[PDB]
């Protein structure tokens, strides 16, 4: 089973992005999608993930966490796409089978909080997440309320919505 993608007009887009302002480490405070679930055999951990804007305007996008007591390093490139804000993935076809992959930056105000939203598509299956971005480590209980509220409003049950317990090793390097 998987639960439907929604459709892109229940997922906003930000006022005026500013590529810019969006550069630098943001923490996962919130986890969302299907292909997520509230594994409590293994809660999941924050992992933070970098935006590094490069000359061509795309971003150099570096996560890190924390995978069997080692630092991985995650790294792809979001290519601007078709307005500010959205993306697709860097190198696709260096992915065995992706389709599609569509990232859409809902709402930030690029100090404290910003949420974005993934799309990606391969073997007809459509796979969707929803991050809660933080400047920091914690939020405030209200804009974690919106990003329950969000999810399920793209129609996502609680079970598929994660809130990583904070970490300090690989994350605050």
């Amino acid at each position: 089973d998987l639960i439907p993608a929604p459709p892109l007009s229940k997922v906003p887009l930000q006022q005026n992005f500013q590529d810019n302002q969006f550069q630098g480490k943001w923490y996962v405070v919130g986890l969302a999608g299907n292909a997520i679930l509230r594994e409590d055999k293994d809660p999941q951990k924050m992992y933070a993930t970098i935006y590094e804007l490069k000359e061509d305007k795309s971003y150099n996008v570096t996560s890190v966490l924390f995978r069997k007591k080692k630092c991985d390093y995650w790294i792809r490139t979001f290519v601007p796409g078709c307005q500010p804000g959205e993306f697709t993935l860097g190198n696709i076809k260096s992915y065995p089978g992706l389709t599609s992959y569509l990232v859409r930056v809902v709402s930030t105000n690029y100090n404290q909080h910003a949420m974005v939203f993934f799309k990606k598509v391969s073997q007809n299956r459509e796979y969707f997440k929803i991050t809660l971005y933080g400047r920091t480590k914690e939020l405030t209980s209200e804009l974690k309320e919106n990003f329950i509220r969000f999810s399920k409003s793209l129609g996502l049950p609680e079970n598929h919505i994660v809130f990583p317990v904070p970490i300090d090793q690989c994350i605050d390097g």
